[PDB]
């Protein structure tokens, strides 16, 4: 019949898709290489979940719940496989959490069956995003999300003020989630991320603090915050350990991504940071290292970004941005870097562990004005121009 | 698994080739429409015809049977689809028939999971090719083919001379097929095609005289013989209804491709025109059209070629060449035209039976000098001309 | 209405395709440059060549005359423009002449609304191509072409033995043309070409004899005829000016192109070569040049090819094929060389009388075997080395 | 300047061009992977080979000896190196020898600023080809090639029929080579080849008798012949180790291509095969094995062809042509097999001995007819499905 022919040739253009071998992008710095192919669109989700298969119910074979953007996704190395905890958008605006993994780390991701259910806390929200995943040494992988609510504090019409706050659950087999209360603090937050370890006996957040929903106002960076409880969350003390800085590529706003990768060298951290221009919000990522004796102290401050939108990249529902909530390294020193362009797709780049932290440790620090870059730039060229005569 | 990855990647692959909508060729002629994709390659051959899918036995997964094309089809509209008898050949240089099914009749073949199980005549053939399928008013399912044999008479050295006999089957639903015995005639035979209709009570052929395996020599053109008995078929009278001629597309050798269409101004019939040039031989397609009162009479000789090799179709195995033996018309007049380029894929043209009767009738006849082609030529100029003032 | 519709994008899209400019190819050997698009192709002919455009005897609006191929071009500066004298051969497979005219020489190439009439000598052509055109000095325009006829010696059931003669035909605007008798000679003769000044107050024309229709036999290469009347034109004396040679370009078969084109350092020739090889013959142009004093006598004999198929020009009716039997020189010395591909499409490529000169004079000469050819490399290498150093 | 810009940029586009990345292609057969890109065309030979650089003496800065193909190459592992021995054919239609060197076997190959000087034997040779290079236990490199000379016998304006000469030289740095005396033999011979161990004590060539220049005629195969004294070389015993078979792809000539790889199943052998087709002759490769204990006893016969042309390896100056004459296997087993297409440029293919052996082991050998390879077919098939089900 024409109809089961239809769903036939939906299955296997999917099939296609989903099995589609990336490859490496030649051209690259050195220090990551990017890869042809996104790993994740909307096009990679389900076709079983856009469609109803049934013709009785579907007889012009229509998309009943249409999917708009795959992003911003958290990341684990989960029983020998490569796992993205996706921000999956749908055509109705609202995002939900769905696990998708790979064999590989770079291509043939596949949505699990059914997405995540996450249970609301004591008060609902309307929208949850961004999450970030912490194999914690407590045995739990746990969750820090954004749990948005709109603002009732707002002028009559005013339906786009909202709330943004650090929602945690946790789970031993990303099926079953539990849903502890939402983290408790004097400001707004975004991009909360667990610390692997327990310092001083406690958990510890990354944070980022903000005056508004969307504007961080006086808040300085990317926070740490050590927890008593993470069952009953609350900050105490904040201290700002990656600051904003005029005319950097973190001026505006700044937030941790993914929880940092641990090496002999320090933990090694991957940002966003964010600052204005005629376009609107310009998005990029950035690197830091923080002391293994000290996480607060930083050690590492490569000058300026780490990676911006090239191509395809720089173009989506939000154009001139890329997000990173999740990485994978791997025992032997691979990383795998998963990262949103645009709010609307999600790429991977890799690199090593080794050159990662070669990037950090070698790309001078920042003097913060022209004549200071001229100045770094000059001894660059002086000393390859010597080696090349 | 890998291996179970890759054997799937195999098949899903597979499958998105085989369902690849087809698209018709916007720059045309008026008389037939091409298609941007041909109906088969010999990537179209199942994957379980190529591999050994046990990793056990070939844990490389590597190809033990090698396809290397698909060409000169039969075709027949039945049970409601639409059918090719296709002409696969193999690495290893020999054919076989193989069905392949389609539900539009532009895309979406694939073949039956089997291939053509043909019996031996009393004498085993080589190779055996170039279907023409036709559905008789006897209630059979004929196959006429070209059953080649190396040549006894060659001396020492000579494993190229060979001799071509008219292979004859039936079946009543292109698995079963009973092998008649090959048809006896004083000369060598190709391209011997069964009329659909008795006359004058008896089975008719077309056939194609040759003095030697490649060459025509004294073969005047395209023959008509009748039979009293297909299952001792032997040629008796033979009239040559179609001729070569010096300077045309028909000079050196030509042949009847699929059986005529019975339309209501005649037979309407698909053959194929040979000459000679630097790069070897050319084959070309032309129709022409004979009585329904006397099948044996001429009554439309359209000038020149119907379709001659374009853009991809050039370039093969063996280049320069088109070649049919395969088309469909259904009842609303719609025509499928399936034909090889290169001896080395199939494709399709479509038209209809009007326009194709258009085209046979309107196409002036050649004159056979460049004056006369210079003259029918400014006749139309000024026809035009006068009515585009 | 629909079919008038489809008559004004028939028009629109022949206009866009004839006024599309072309682009010369960046990568080059110094010598030519070749362009991104064919001069002429059979697309290029008139649509009102092609169709009928009226409806009441074309309602379907198709193709009543194909065209197949436009190559083997004459050419002229005429009247302040570039013409091409094309060989136009129909879907009939039969040949016929006509001007195509371009106000800058590389694109807009355009037939004249009517072809050549071309009226017959005494004895009726099946087939005329090839034409050279010479501006002579006794104020006639003379095209020299291939007269081509079957040869009645042949047996029955050859229809493809052929007898070529030299055509001559004079004319004062292109389009009112004077048959004079074919050439007289002991031979079959193909490339005859009129040499544009008297010589001993003779015509003189270049040659090609050869013993069959095809092969040369004991034709020993390009040939030179003094004729005291081209209206009685007959061979006597006959030079051989340009010679095959065993394990060149020019092995097999050689002949003239275009009339040669004058230069303060002698006359300029363009010339094809045929060798055989697996895929059949190959043919390369080449270039030599003769003296004033006496244009029999060889003064530059650069080795091997001037130019040989690259890219698209490979693949055709007769693949492996260049074919010029036209160019132009501007009083600036800009020539345009058209030239054929696989005798299906012509092509332009320009240079300059300068560079042609310098070509012919300073590639060295061929020595005739893999070791001179190896000594004359080691020896520009030996002064490149030096330079490079 | 203009000039020394226009040098520059020569240089630059060069060396872009050797220097360029090969990639896989993806979709293979499991046995043998493709690359994107040729090892080598015309255009990877050097600028200084072609161009005078300098102003003075090539103020146009044009080609003045003009390169035209890289085909046919021996190949060597050498200090560490990937080495091919390029035939390379200038324009003037001689081939000389080359050696290119690449670093990893797949890119990168740059010809040695010289090209080979070879010496003549007593009589000297118009033209030298297809060299095929073993590294004997004997301490020498030896290359076999053809050494071809215009046959005496011909007649006036017979300047084609040719003779084919087995050439031998030696060399233990690949640029002073000692030409040895030609290999003295009762018929034509060409694709003779040296075995790289003593057998009985003796050189061991592979050969291939043939009655004339270009068709074996009574020449039944790949031959063998121990020869006592490599520098006065003269066969006796000769024996057909692999033969032409009717209606295979190597019907009417083969010829060994390298000499075999040594492993521990036996000698694996790659050989090319002929057969004639309406578009004249097409050449493919084929494998072979014969036994460690008996290097003239066949152990494996794969049926058909190991490779065929595919995609652009279709076209060039002899259409329809795959050869190789060299390949090289890694101590790791990485076998890289350097074949030529068309006459015209060289592509690599990579496997391993492993899969090599394991093609040459399972591939059903040929039943040689229809029936036969309709049986074989069947039975996988019907393997496959019980698996698949
Ligand atoms: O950002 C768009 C433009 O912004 C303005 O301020 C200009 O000064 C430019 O520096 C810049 O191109
Ligand atoms: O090779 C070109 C053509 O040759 C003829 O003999 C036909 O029988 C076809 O089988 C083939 O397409
Ligand atoms: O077919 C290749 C060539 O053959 C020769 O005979 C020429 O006369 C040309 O007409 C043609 O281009
Ligand atoms: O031309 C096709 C092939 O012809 C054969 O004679 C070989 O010796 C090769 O030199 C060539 O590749
Ligand atoms: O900019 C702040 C937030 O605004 C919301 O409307 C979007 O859904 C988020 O993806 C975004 O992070
Ligand atoms: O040309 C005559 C025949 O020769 C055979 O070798 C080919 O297999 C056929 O396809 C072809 O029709
Ligand atoms: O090869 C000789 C001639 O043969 C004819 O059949 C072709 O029409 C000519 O174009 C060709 O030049
Ligand atoms: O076909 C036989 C030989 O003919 C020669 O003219 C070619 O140069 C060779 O490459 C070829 O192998």
């Amino acid at each position: 019949s024409l109809f089961n022919d239809k769903v036939a040739k939906l299955l296997a253009g999917h099939e296609a898709l989903l099995m589609r071998k990336n490859e490496p992008v030649e051209e690259g710095n050195g220090v990551i290489t990017r890869y042809r192919y996104p790993v994740l669109t909307a096009a990679h989700t389900p076709v079983f979940w856009r469609y109803d298969l049934n013709e009785e119910t579907n007889p012009f074979l229509m998309e009943r719940i249409g999917m708009n953007a795959t992003l911003n996704a958290g990341a684990i190395k989960w029983d020998g496989k490569y796992l993205m905890l996706v921000r999956v958008e749908g055509a109705d605006r609202k995002s939900f959490f769905a696990v998708a993994e790979s064999p590989n780390g770079i291509d043939n991701f596949r949505f699990w069956e059914y997405p995540v259910t996450l249970p609301e806390d004591v008060v609902p929200a309307t929208n949850v995003y961004d999450m970030r995943l912490t194999a914690h040494e407590d045995g739990w992988i746990y969750g820090i999300f954004c749990a948005e609510r709109h603002d009732d504090n707002a002028p009559i019409g005013d339906l786009s003020s909202a709330t943004a706050t650090a929602g945690i659950a946790r789970t031993k087999d990303l099926k079953n989630w539990e849903r502890l209360p939402d983290l408790k603090t004097k400001s707004q937050q975004r991009n909360v991320v667990l610390h692997p370890e327990f310092v001083d006996g406690k958990y510890a957040l990354y944070t980022r603090p903000q005056d508004g929903f969307i504007d961080t106002g006086s808040g300085g960076g990317i926070g740490w915050a050590l927890i008593d409880d993470i069952t009953h969350a609350e900050v105490g003390e904040e201290k700002i350990i990656d600051k904003r800085y005029y005319h950097t590529i973190k001026e505006v706003k700044n937030g941790e991504g993914p929880h940092p990768i641990k090496t002999p060298q320090g933990w090694l951290h991957l940002a966003h940071g964010v600052r204005n221009c005629a376009a609107g919000l310009r998005y990029v990522l950035y690197m830091y290292m923080t002391s293994l004796d000290d996480p607060t102290r930083l050690i590492a401050s490569p000058a300026g970004y780490f990676m911006a939108p090239v191509g395809e990249e720089r173009i989506g529902d939000v154009s001139n941005v890329l997000f990173s909530n999740g990485w994978i390294a791997d025992d032997d020193g691979k990383v795998f870097i998963y990262y949103a362009s645009s709010d609307t797709r999600m790429h991977v780049a890799t690199s090593t562990i080794e050159r990662l932290v070669d990037y950090c440790l070698h790309t001078p620090q920042d003097g913060f004005s022209s004549s200071a870059s001229v100045e770094i730039l000059k001894n660059l060229i002086e000393r390859n121009l010597r080696l090349m005569k």
